């Protein structure tokens, strides 16, 4: 294939970086001005530009529009600045951006599958023109992070995190798909507007909902394999929850609000172990939620604990969680669900109505924040841990930043900067009376996705357990240097998510294959060699046909 | 374009002619045996290859081979070896191979419209897939000359007579399209085989026939153009001979049986002229049969006749005709129709019940056959000629050999040398006992349709006059040198058929313009070079891309 | 995809039997004939066709002419008439069909990998269109066996034997890459011919070859995967023999010469000794030919013998070699490799001169003919075998039957119809004096290639062991019913190639599961269903 089509396909087009004898021979020549540059300097035109503008929404729409243009040029840039703009092609910026210029620039991109199309889901599914798709990211658009109900313009955000798994993993984007399950929107902003480019009817909340989910599993899996990695994205978190629980084990998917928060959270609690070198029969954990986040995080100190020594009923009595009804208790007026049972303990003779009694009657070492309510780590729940503990750790994991459990500012200065903070939500750096300077902990699901992805994707893993996470947080936390530890750093720089994202990779590629989980055969002698050799790059190819003299 | 592609298409693949430096650029290096040949060594193995095989039929095999493979080493050989392989690759070979091979080979060509397909013929013709056809000939598959009703099969004619307008004319086969109508066939060796390609029923003869031709008519022409080039081939002559005259001023059409053989005819008698230098009002034409074809000839007679000085109503009374009832004369028991009536004259007081009794009475210079009723020039009326003429002229033009008024051995040894003899059958030289021998004149409608056809095309011409056959007579005879009249040569030889063709074209060319019957302008000053110019050829076009150093 | 296209690809073109809904739908209403058949008329069209051609090489060039027009169709009809095409398609006229081939007709196919195009061959590899080959058949073409070096006429074979890859077993055609690699020839008669298709030089032998085939070998492995099957065919027996033991280990390769040859050559002496049941102790083989197709013979006969409880050098000790230099003794004149050496033995009290004088010393059971030096097995010979032996079992496999070290006639006659006898020739039945009719055993490597070929692609298997074709040679005699048996006959009928070959394909893939050499994971729990259900067919697909 050559000439016009070289262009105007991203997946090939090289723009001014079209050699010479490449525009000869390939039919090229005169449809591009007459320079010839490199993607050094490609890069770099781009990269000067992106300096003259300052909004995210416009620095979105700049190199957005390169990703329809040149693909490797768009993974290049990207990957050449991928702290700063790990946040404008994904969350926060991505979410402002679907809202505001859906309507605008109506570019589809990715599989569009309506309850409209309902028994016929497959023949929808066979329209995708590449055939070996091997990561599915789908959205119905219910909750987008930080604004809700965007319905259709949800398409964004799946798009966007395809995005890091290429950025980040270096995972191919030709066997990427991103979906767009349409049920209809709540939001009368989108059902009278006329330029609408979703169903017109409220979100389908009938048992047709549960089939069409059902009817999609069945048809990426029929065209694509039993092995094809999917996750759903901003679904409402009943839906995402109940759907983890149903999919987990006939397929092969794994969800980030609950595995990818427990893979972070242990993370940092495992940093935070290394500083404070607290033994493990020191240890009390307090929850504030006992939801599927709290549970999921919970699973995961069990498991690490188990792995050092104790037994998983010893870990368990180390575990204490608080939610609406307060202090999960054997014996209590409200409920306990059977997964919240290995977490409900005999009753302390004092019971508390308030989280703040509850920290002072248990004394804990840690309290994890996962209830979503907002600021109920208060002042004097900061100040009683500073006071029952040398260095508490406070994990504040509800987002967005509004729903956040405790400022990184409030956390530092009402514990005099003895504290080991961690959020979710990006906290500046906080400065106390005495002058030192904290740059708080920034717990974010882009450590664990993009290197437990590769690792499922190349090993033709089909179930993804509970200890790929575990293995995840280990291989996340053993990259912080000795230097990084006594700075106070919980987590790697994303300056250098690559690097972090193929390790992780590595270390789930070798837990797969040690546990016959993989069936990617032969098994590699060597699996860092296996992955850093199986990576998509962005470098340009040669198109040039071999041309050479006959002896 | 580029890559396997390139091979399929005959229009494109140059086989084993495929430079090294294509071959690399292209992609077709490894497809090809490692090799580099030309179109002269290419073409020099097949004439060696013919040579070894010696059956017309196996030429035919071998030769429409390579059609289907290499278009443009097709034309060379063909055009290499002219004289030899016409007869090979259309008539006496193209209708002797339909027959035997067609349910063998099964190879479909050409665009096949079945009755079965009334209403939608335009939709048919919309599936071929070249834009730009200039030339239609079409077949019915009816009067296969010398073998009869071989249904689809037929479709072999159309397709071997536009080889002639590529190889004689050097008519764009691109430009070409050959066409089959299936309306059935009479034929029970088709109609009882299982393997027959055709439609099963005997051949449509009600209105719906007329309409289908019709309808095939207004697709083409609405599809191609007004100025679309349209031949009836193998039709029943009653067909052919009627769809002339009701097609003829509505669309561009011209029938070989009736226009070329006049062409062909006067051609002749133009020559036989040159050598008996024989005056205007010495002359007396008498015709056997009456029909079109003779009316056909007649008319172009008079229209000779009349541009050297005579009036049509003088040149006519030269004319005599003498079919099925006898001579055609004002007043007699049997039918004449008003196109005959111009060459019904008063009779002589001596009225004759043989054509021998018509030649002794009237005493004409020249007696012309077409009445295809088989040996009727009898030695009495061969040697009743030779005694009232010095050198008669004796023209045999009915086809086949077996339906021919006299043969060649016979018209020269019983005039002893001194007639002027042509047919359209192949007689070879003939030998009389004073040692010196004759060779025959052939009328081959070949002289006249590949020049006519290019022409017209070449003018964009939509109404073929009369007098474009009358300029085809007289630039055919011109090219006669004066050393070939001198051992009388009628007709040019046919290896030159190519030189020949063209100069008719020229002439026609020059004819259409000065006329007002061209609709392509700007009219050109020199006409030779105008055609000299758009005539295809065989030499194989560079595939290579331009590569070169800037500077 | 649409249109002329779809009817000028021959994968996709269904020619007359594209249904009027097809037509319809895909644009070729007007570019078809009026009629519509189905696959049964168009191949017993064609079978009438095929019968009033009298040269076998003119029904070559027919049938082959259909597999460039309609895919489906060719495999139909070659499946429909297995026995009497398998012969037309490939061994023998293939080769004579390729000795004129390239000048009359000169059609192109397969890939051309030239010595000019060394340190380029990945560009190459690269221009052929298909893009999950499974099965490359390679050839030089210096030993295209019967004729010779053929150079570059030689791809004519690959793509003789990919037909029976596809016809017998099912293997995907555009699967399937035939490998022509042109080094120069030596045949004179070619080198001198104007309008011959490859290169004008003499065969390079020099390390230039060696690197060649190395590239090449890389080449196919770095598009394809190391999984691909490469089956090197009609190489010098100097070369095809040593590249067996270079890359064997490195990437998925098999000899038909040696391991297809050794493996139906067992096949015939286990159905043997189902009919005379000699106890094994008893059993003493002697080869004429001590070349690597006896060596081959030879390995699969002693591991035959170590699964039935004997030691592998005491099974060694039961087999003797004689060449052009008579018998293979310790300490003889003439020189002895080291593939050789397990099958040289401590001197007897005297030392054989002859064959004749070797099978009456040794007293041999079995004696295999692999020289290729014509009627060796004498009437002496013969005659000494009948006497040693109730049952002496003959095989006589020397290809060409010119060089089969004797006739079935010989055979039969003066052992009074008690010899077990095959050849590799085409031998028709030999009727005794005393009335009784004996149809002689064909060895024919048909019966083995296509079923291991395609359990090692489905079993995406890297490396084939000795143990695949032992195990396809038993997997073949089990093929034999009793009946079969007590008629005499040591190899299944060639009409049941495709049941025969299927049924080896599905014993090897248990074999290649049972041993961790398949790769293919999940591990099916019915290996029958499922190769079966993955053999590609020759009837017509909807479009
Ligand atoms: N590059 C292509 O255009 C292409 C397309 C189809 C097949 N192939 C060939 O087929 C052969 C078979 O593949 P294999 O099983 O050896 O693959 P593999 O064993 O190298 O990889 C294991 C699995 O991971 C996938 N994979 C590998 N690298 C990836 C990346 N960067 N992002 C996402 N997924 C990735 C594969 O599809 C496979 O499912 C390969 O050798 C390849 O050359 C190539
Ligand atoms: N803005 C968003 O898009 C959004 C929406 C929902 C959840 N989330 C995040 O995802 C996670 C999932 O939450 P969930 O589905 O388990 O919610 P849930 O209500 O099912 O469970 C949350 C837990 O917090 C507890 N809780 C609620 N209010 C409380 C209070 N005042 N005091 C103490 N405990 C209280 C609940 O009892 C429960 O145990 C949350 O941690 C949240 O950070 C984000
Ligand atoms: N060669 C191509 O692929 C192609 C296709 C479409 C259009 N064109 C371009 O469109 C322009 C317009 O054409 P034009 O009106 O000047 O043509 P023209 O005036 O040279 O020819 C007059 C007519 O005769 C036809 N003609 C010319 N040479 C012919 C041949 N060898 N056989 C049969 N028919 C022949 C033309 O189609 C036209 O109808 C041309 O300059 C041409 O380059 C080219
Ligand atoms: N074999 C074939 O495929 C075939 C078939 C028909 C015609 N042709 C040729 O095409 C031409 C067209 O013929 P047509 O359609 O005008 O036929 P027609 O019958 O319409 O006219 C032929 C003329 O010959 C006359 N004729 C017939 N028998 C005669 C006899 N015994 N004596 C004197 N005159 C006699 C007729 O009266 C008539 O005037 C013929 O000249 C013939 O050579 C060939
Ligand atoms: N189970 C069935 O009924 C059935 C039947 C036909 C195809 N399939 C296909 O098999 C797929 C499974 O994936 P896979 O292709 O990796 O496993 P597979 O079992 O189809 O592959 C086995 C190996 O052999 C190859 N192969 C399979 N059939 C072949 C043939 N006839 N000729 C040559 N090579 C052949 C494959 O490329 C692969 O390398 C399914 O997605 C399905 O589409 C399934
Ligand atoms: N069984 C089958 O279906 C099958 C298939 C393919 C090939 N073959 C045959 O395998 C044979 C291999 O032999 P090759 O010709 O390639 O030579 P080779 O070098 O492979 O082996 C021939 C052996 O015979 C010996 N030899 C030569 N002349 C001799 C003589 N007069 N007496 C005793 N020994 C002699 C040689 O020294 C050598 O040891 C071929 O003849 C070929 O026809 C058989």
């Amino acid at each position: 294939e050559k000439g016009k089509p070289l262009m105007l396909n991203p997946r090939t087009n090289k723009g001014m970086a079209f050699t010479l004898q490449e525009r000869q021979m390939l039919g090229l020549q005169g449809l591009l001005p007459p320079k010839i540059e490199t993607q050094d300097i490609q890069a770099l035109q781009f990269h000067r530009n992106l300096k003259k503008m300052t909004s995210p929404l416009e620095k979105y729409i700049y190199i957005m529009g390169i990703q329809e243009r040149n693909e490797k040029l768009f993974y290049r840039i990207l990957q050449d600045d991928i702290e700063s703009l790990m946040p404008i092609v994904y969350t926060p910026t991505v979410g402002l951006a679907c809202s505001q210029y859906g309507h605008i620039f109506r570019r589809p991109k990715g599989l569009f599958i309506s309850i409209s199309d309902r028994g016929h889901v497959r023949s929808i599914v066979d329209n995708w023109p590449e055939n070996h798709v091997k990561a599915v990211v789908v959205t119905d658009g219910e909750r987008i992070l930080g604004l809700g109900d965007l319905g259709v313009y949800g398409m964004g955000i799946p798009v966007g995190k395809l995005c890091l798994y290429t950025a980040c993993a270096g995972i191919r984007p030709d066997r990427c798909l991103p979906v767009c399950i349409d049920v209809g929107t709540d939001n009368i902003a989108l059902l009278k507007d006329p330029f609408y480019m979703g169903l017109y009817q409220k979100r389908d909340r009938t048992q047709q909902y549960d089939d069409l989910i059902d009817e999609f599993m069945k048809a990426i899996t029929d065209r694509y394999g039993r092995n094809t990695l999917i996750q759903f994205e901003d679904f409402g978190n009943h839906n995402a929850f109940r759907f983890l629980r149903k999919y987990r084990e006939k397929y092969c998917t794994f969800n980030d609000d609950i595995q990818g928060t427990a893979a972070v959270a242990l993370a940092g609690l495992l940093a935070a172990q290394k500083v404070i070198s607290k033994p493990i029969s020191e240890h009390k954990i307090l929850f504030l939620g006992a939801g599927e986040a709290a549970l999921g995080i919970a699973n995961l100190i069990v498991m690490s604990m188990v792995e050092n020594g104790l037994s998983e009923q010893e870990a368990q009595k180390k575990i204490w969680m608080f939610d609406k009804y307060g202090l999960l208790v054997k014996g209590r007026k409200a409920k306990i669900d059977s997964y919240q049972e290995p977490f409900t303990h005999s009753a302390p003779e004092s019971i508390p109505d308030t989280f703040e009694d509850a920290v002072n009657i248990l004394k804990p070492s840690t309290i994890i924040g996962v209830a979503g309510a907002g600021r109920l780590f208060t002042p004097d729940v900061i100040r009683a841990m500073a006071s029952i503990n040398e260095r508490p750790v406070i994990f504040a994991l509800s987002n967005p930043t509004a729903q956040a459990e405790c400022t990184a500012e409030e956390a530092y200065t009402l514990t005099e900067g003895r504290c080991l903070f961690a959020s979710g939500s990006p906290f500046g750096p906080v400065k106390l009376t005495d002058g030192r300077v904290f740059t708080p902990g920034q717990g974010n699901n882009v450590y664990i996705f993009p290197g437990v992805a590769l690792a499922v994707i190349l090993c033709n893993t089909r179930h993804i357990s509970d200890s790929v996470f575990l293995e995840a947080a280990k291989a996340l936390t053993s990259q912080l240097t000795d230097e990084e530890l006594a700075q106070g750093r919980l987590y790697p720089p994303l300056a250098n998510i690559q690097e972090v994202s193929i390790n992780i990779a590595i270390k789930v590629t070798e837990y797969l294959y040690a546990n016959k989980m993989a069936f990617r055969y032969p098994e590699p002698e060597d699996k860092a060699k296996y992955v850093k050799e199986r990576t998509w790059r962005s470098e340009y190819d040669s198109l040039l046909p071999d041309v050479y003299e006959w002896p």
